[PDB]
């Protein structure tokens, strides 16, 4: 008789595990995580933040570069997190036990990272990683200060019911910079017409893809790269081809709307 | 440049996931789990009990028996643990999602469990499950009823901070049968002389050695059933070589003793 | 020197304490709660459901009315709730320790009932109660079943981020009855204008109004039942004034309209 | 009919809300909360830690303290516990949220900090505060490090299971000065004998009494000045008359056994 199945672990390809050099994005902001996973570090006066972490086995990686950046681990006052997914929240709960700093996040992607992102709503248990809990639960449009950035939080859900993204103005030769940190527009694998633990999963989706639009954006920063035409190993010649926000959220759509008729004849 | 490694999943020998038939051990306690996995459901007018859960792949195998024990899912009223690691609690979450059933647990295993057994004092992040909470907090000596059948929790700290032992008397021939379920008394891999994490390791040891002496045990059983001498596979015949509780509490002061003295030489 | 105040309990109308005698809505629907606080029971064969329960002190007055239609303790299956304020989730957690119940909530409220309503938006640390834990999460329409009997529920955020509206069919004279209990749509003391903690106020109460127009309606219960025109202190004749949900609704966004206005004049 | 009784809210004695200036305990001790309720501040070079923070209202006074004492919100970096009672515990939630501070604590007071001291095996839900996490987990004996100022547990379950006591080293004129902060050792209106929610509470507090005495201990500290006989009002002669660790525990141990005789007697 054959014995229950092994527990599967959550592999990824080699280039989200790629470590890379800080990379600077703006006067502020520096992507230090791999070449495949965003994790952008804002330094201000008062402290540093955090937007994502990537996979759990980042959180040593993301304190090198810190360091590189001249931040040492308590001067981390904020995470701040698209969706708690293990790609992208992995080692958030390693970086508040090494960093002292707390968590921003809206209700949904707090009830997530607390189960660890156990009892995914399309992934099950196939992508658990360590849990953590959120400091302070943040409202749609509101604003998260530290050392006077001030980050405004504009919900997108779709990707998981906490989707967010995070935008701040930063400053690069002496101009600003309106950067836009939007989460993820995809749906991969999910059963989108008539999911019962997601019955609104398609009107949900399509404000998203609206507001993504509306989004003030001079540059455009996803969790994925890829996704917004980044490509951080080419280093200053990384941001050359980006997408504008328009152009992420059509690309999305039409992605998401051939999807549909796909399921719908699948 | 190497990438970071990939995660590595928690991987057991086959016969802790090889399912099992329901196996009698008296007039209302059976043995449901795997060959090497102890998992006790205890029959009660008013519901039933479970004692560990084994595997976080053993969710459903467990359910398939209660069922053929003639218990409904909603049937089960309470999840009682020895400790919160991921071969013994691995799939309480998902229990308490598909039954209803309530987890009784002392404050050290609640905290554990909440965590999905991250950030272990000598395991790290290596043993991760989905994590669950406990519904009602266990002192050292309190008594848990269901359907008239008193549990009664006896800490025995080491193994994890909170390793406990449940008691109880079924029957069997007209006759009580007070049966004891030790938890572990291991220490594998563990550093036991001065541990920042874990200061008083060796004493509560000490301790819980003669708290398994001094338990009522008739018959005892142990998450891990060589650990007592059982061998599950051999139906009938599987308790016939069980150990006592003394023996039991003596022959693992021994393996801790010689550890520790192999541990001062290496 | 004058001393730091004393705390200040949350003490209420003597009306919303005042027990009744259970009230039948419908054939499986009763109200338990007190004359000015909603608490609904839903009695299938396979258990009990409770929507919302009033004050903290009210739990063991639920349970006595529990006991006058027939149900156990233990037969409490399921807690849904509107909103997680004192005055409608005050018993939960007590409910939960005696009954073995599961809450079933959105994320909003049950962030907020694990704070125990503290940290309120609008109204601080005045109004904390017990804290209790949500055993499922709830999306936007997704149902519930308990013994056959379908849950839907509609998020109408405003009153708090997580107000919900629970819709479910009833019988009575062989013939269906759509059952709505809609949240409160009241901002008593709120700012509404350019919150930071709620910077979307506006625009979620906007769409619960309609939200509440649109719900499957024939008979329709608030948790104030003033808020809906019942009086359950005059028995078979206390839904005769009910309002609908278009006019309560209406009633709603008039009252809300003229407050917005208020305060730009205040 | 009577209604249901309002709710009651926890009041103290005056004295336990009059603020008071700092008074300097050692070089980088200071007291800093009420004259009758103890609230600790160790400044290190590397920010400030504050052991036990009185009643829930004293969060400002604290923070205008800190100020006093040149310590920003944001330099406070943990906060450590007594025992996590609504008078010792209180602020606790609101000073997380202002400061950024993590809070260490062992499974029995992170539990209970966590229901905001509701369901208390004594009291009941009659002094809940607001909930607030433990962001670190200690062991008994285990050290944390603030600025180089080591902090060393012991556990004294009794008053409650998760009491601790807490010693550390600082100087005065030159010299070391053991300072001892026990916890409280009193068990008022408790049910000593045969307490169904803590049946080893007599083992534990005997225990206890041991645990003060062998305590490093050239300073005492309580939580309640008067119990180790301070004076926090008459300035520098505060601690003229305190008492040692051994008078200190035994001064308890008579009062416990005179309580136990007489509640055989009552
Ligand atoms: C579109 C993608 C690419 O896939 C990742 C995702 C899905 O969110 N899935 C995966 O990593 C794998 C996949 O989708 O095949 C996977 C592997 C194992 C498993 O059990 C579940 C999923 O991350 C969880 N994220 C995005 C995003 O846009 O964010
Ligand atoms: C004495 C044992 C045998 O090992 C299991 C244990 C340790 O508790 N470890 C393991 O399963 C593995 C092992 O110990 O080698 C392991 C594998 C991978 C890993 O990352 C960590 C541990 O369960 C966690 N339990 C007991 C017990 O007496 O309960
Ligand atoms: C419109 C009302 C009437 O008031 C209650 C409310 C507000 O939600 N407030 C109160 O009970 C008091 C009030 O509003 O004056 C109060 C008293 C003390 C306090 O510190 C805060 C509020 O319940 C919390 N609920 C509704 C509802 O529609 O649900
Ligand atoms: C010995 C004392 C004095 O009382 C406080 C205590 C008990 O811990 N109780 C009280 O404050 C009141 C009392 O004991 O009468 C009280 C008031 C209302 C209530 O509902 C419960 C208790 O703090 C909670 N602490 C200690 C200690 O040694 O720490
Ligand atoms: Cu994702
Ligand atoms: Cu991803
Ligand atoms: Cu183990
Ligand atoms: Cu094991
Ligand atoms: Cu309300
Ligand atoms: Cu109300
Ligand atoms: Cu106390
Ligand atoms: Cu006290």
């Amino acid at each position: 008789e054959a014995p229950l199945p092994q527990l599967r672990a959550y592999t990824v390809d080699a280039s989200w595990l790629q470590p890379m050099a800080p990379l600077q994005v703006a006067d502020h902001t520096w992507q230090i995580g791999t070449e495949d996973l965003t994790a952008l570090l804002v330094q201000t006066a008062e402290g540093a933040v955090l937007l994502d972490g990537g996979m759990p086995q980042m959180a040593g990686h993301l304190l090198d570069n810190m360091k590189l950046r001249g931040v040492a681990p308590q001067d981390l006052r904020l995470i701040l997190l698209s969706h708690a997914h293990a790609d992208h929240a992995g080692p958030v709960a390693e970086l508040k036990r090494r960093t002292g700093a707390h968590v921003a996040a809206n209700a949904e992607t707090a009830v997530l990272l607390a189960r660890g992102g156990s009892n995914d709503l399309h992934f099950g248990d196939g992508i658990t990683y360590p849990p953590a809990s959120a400091d302070r639960i943040i409202m749609d449009g509101e604003v998260v200060t530290v050392g006077g950035i001030a980050f405004t939080a504009h919900f997108m859900p779709g990707h998981t019911p906490g989707s967010t993204a995070w935008t701040w103005t930063d400053t690069r030769d002496g101009k600003p910079v309106r950067i836009a940190y939007a989460d993820s527009l995809s749906a991969p694998g999910y059963q989108l017409k008539g999911n019962p633990r997601y019955p609104r999963l398609i009107e949900d989706y399509k404000r998203s893809f609206a507001t993504v639009r509306a989004l003030p954006c001079d540059l455009l920063l996803t969790p994925h790269p890829g996704a917004s035409n980044w490509n951080y190993a080419v280093g200053s010649k990384a941001s050359a081809e980006a997408l504008t926000c328009n152009a992420y959220a059509d690309a999305a759509e039409k992605k998401f709307d051939a999807q549909l008729a796909r399921e719908t004849a699948g």
